[PDB]
């Protein structure tokens, strides 16, 4: 990785942490913030190490590769590399494959990340990887938020847990997700608790809603 | 985080510690001092990492988000950002969303935390998060301090353990909590030990009270 | 903590070590030297973190708080804070609550600990905490040193183990404890071994005593 | 290893990580990216330590030695060492055996890796080792990609997992591997899902293919 | 401890290592080299921490205290402290109790250990502690080297293992121990192997002796 | 140890690693490369710590001591220490016992290892120790390479694993070992696979041999 800026190899306990999360949690939504945290300051080499050390889930990993390739192609379309001898004082322009670590060396990565102004190829590539992981997570979610409905004897807290767990894995903007919160959560509550929530009125907070249906 | 002041990514063993505490203890009161200790010097990015890596308890986590949003809105009301080009020597004013790490970069956070005088957005955001966790803890407590009563054969030490465990999760100021100590603890003691505590008089220390009812 | 002098957050493995000791050993006497070792160089914030992260034993923890409050009050009586504007070059006088970390910031603590001459508020507060833990340990000891008597078939080494274990938890000065060693250990030995120890004479070392009763 | 450039002995937790991976996973394909990650910045001494600390799999390890010897011989053929006294300011040319760490000292390795321009003998040797590990991995794979066929009731995601797992261990260029993807994956799908994939057309992405056969 | 020379608190994993060794191995001879290794560079405070964190074995620990007190008294007899005001540039002379960490501060220890020429109170105290541990080890050994005799069907390697294990815990100089090796090992061998060892002659090495009795 | 060159105590996790390897693997051949890796940069004190912390295998450990003593004696014969006052600017010549850490201090070791030109007593002593461990390993091997013969139904890969495992523990030069490879491996193969290997011809690589007998 790179520490604040000096270069350092990815740590054995970072590597083990990532392998373990994937083995135990598959692509549960919290896997993505864990990936991002484990890869703070990471070069594209480090990111590839993390992705390559995953054993199994090879369908997912190959979908990830496809997403990265799509983003790399769009990068090249927006940022064409010009043919010409690079002058002594300078470094070259990164291609999609350079951002993904496939056609760049560590030194070239290091060069872009530390050169002023910074070309932050690790952060750009991590974005692409996260875009791919989001697709995988939505793939691994069996359920739609529209199907999260409160059970007849289900405590409201348990329903809310299921609701927001599902909502986390939905492909939707924050605007769409806000609409799902403000719409579906109350609509799909069970008859007894729903009646109580309506009497609170339409601008009550989640704390107040959860406390309201605690007795029932 | 930031070490005393140089920037450092949140550690794999810090991240694992937090995930584990939440899995094993849910929102027992001691979870909050653990959160605070694990997040010493933390940037808002680090704090969000910690909150985002929690799997399950999604009702709680969404209540936390609501509390943060309320505090962010109050920040903006008190501290309005002015429209204008930021001069070269300066950095901009943080909004609520900048404190919460949602609209700021690590570099902007770092800039505020290290610039003189310091704008300590990590410490401000940690406060908001703790305010949210307090609500969650009180939610997760099933019991009121008013219902902690000594059992007929319960050793006094066991009663005191239950009393202060419950008291820790109460929403009350230190003044209200002092009143609960000075009032309820003796009043809700069992008949035999209560008689003994009254004969000690009204300004005896907890050590003396606990020793007094050791034989009984 | 503070390393020799640069400031550093309390470590995840220090925090975990303390939590684990308390869970597994309660307030066995060796818990106190472990606390002291884990808190080397600690600021009052670090000490409070350690105390606050203990789950359960809330009667003990509240007794600890009482002892700290007593020591804080005595500090204020001996060292009154004077009302007045602190000049630019200086820092203010710590109150009892500043030593306990309740009314001070980390920076103020850091200021006192590093300023020349040093006001070592971490070491002062750790003393108060240890005074409180001693009371707890004596509370958790069921037994008095006067009741440690050698069994009819108990190997002398086993008796000596029980004797010094109990003696460790006694509230007594070193003079009182010396008297208990020189008096009770031989007096409460079993008839056969006691006869043998008297024939050694009255100034023989523990090694010699233990070897003398090895055959018997 | 070497940290960015200061020399450091290979760490106990790096060493243990490597031993453990090999014990648990044998030569599953992900073992190679793990080896590469654990050996970032490694000198030939470190690489030999890692290879020598593997217990069992001695047939594999001896095949690895053969591959290294072949690459060393080709190095010497391309880069002949010249007989002559090395002048004071300079260091000597590495032979195949110097790259493999067998006839060089740590200081000589260090000298080549840090001297300007760098002779990166650790990176060159790691390449040779990886070439050997690839042969071992292909040896340990029982199956050919041509024999990965979807079962009559096998969910498509499970078939894709088996397909890319097998493909990872194949000796084939990226061009050959692309042909296997674009050819075999669809051809060896089961009758029901194959019909559905053809109706998508011939330039649909893996995400779309996997979603298409989710119901079936 | 002190690192080469900057001061550092004793580490949580050092502390845990020591506690664990004692719990699991009691005072097996290898406990002493482990103690010495864990305490490299240790101040008397660190050494006391290690000794104080041992739970149980209180008879042993009290014998250790007696040995330390004896060595402290002999120190004072050889090195009397002179009464007088210590001049500004200087530090004072350590007493026995200062070496044992009982009447000195960390700063005083640090002062002696780092001042030129060094007064190495940590190394001196560690010696005294090891002297005490040796007595404990010999106490915990049930057996004398004179009673280690080869069994009728015991492989010679097993006899030699028992012999040197016992010999390690003996109180004897290297001269006495050499005599026990050169004398007892062959004399206490079983009839068949003893005959074979005599035919080797009297200056054969242990390797040769052990190989000689491998078939028998 | 010594880090590249600053002195550092041997780490708790290094110490634990060594103890564990010996407990679990005894003197399997891979124990020696592990010892060497764990002792990178080690002073003779560190090496002795490692050897002394081994519990059990005391016959082996005493054989190790004999080998070290033999090498020390040969050192003294080749390098006689001269009697005379060492001048201020200089340090003295190491004896055999100084290399083994028995008659030298850490400072003297440090002095030799860091003085220019370096007298690398840690590396010299580690050599002697490895010579001793080799003897132990050959002692612990029950089997001769001449007795490794392929079973009638044993897969060739399993035979090759046994062959090279045994070969690793043989006392033989690389020339003798090459002869054993080129001679015994094919000669001791089972009738069916042997016939197939001869038809490959006499200069085929191990990969090709192992693949040839995969079907059979």
């Amino acid at each position: 990785p790179i520490v604040q800026m000096v270069h350092q190899a990815i740590s054995p306990r970072t590597l083990n942490a990532w392998v373990k999360v994937v083995e135990e949690k598959a692509f549960s939504p919290e896997v993505i913030p864990m990936f991002s945290a484990l890869s703070e300051g990471a070069t594209p080499q480090d990111l590839n190490t993390m992705l390559n050390t995953v054993g199994g889930h090879q369908a997912a990993m190959q979908m990830l590769k496809e997403t990265i390739n799509e983003e790399a192609a769009e990068w090249d379309r927006l940022h064409p590399v010009h043919a010409g001898p690079i002058a002594p004082g300078q470094m070259r322009e990164p291609r999609g494959s350079d951002i993904a670590g496939t056609t760049s060396t560590l030194q070239e990565q290091i060069g872009w990340m530390t050169h002023n102004p910074p070309i932050p190829v690790g952060e750009i590539y991590k974005r692409w990887i996260i875009l791919g992981l989001n697709k995988i997570v939505r793939m691994y979610s069996p359920t739609s938020i529209l199907d999260i409905r409160q059970g007849p004897k289900e405590p409201f807290r348990d329903y809310v847990d299921r609701f927001y767990k599902t909502l986390r894995a939905e492909q939707a903007s924050q605007e769409v997700k806000n609409w799902m919160t403000e719409t579906l959560l109350v609509q799909n509550a069970n008859p007894d608790c729903k009646t109580i929530l309506k009497a609170l009125g339409p601008r009550a907070t989640l704390e107040e809603m959860m406390t309201a249906c605690q007795g029932v």
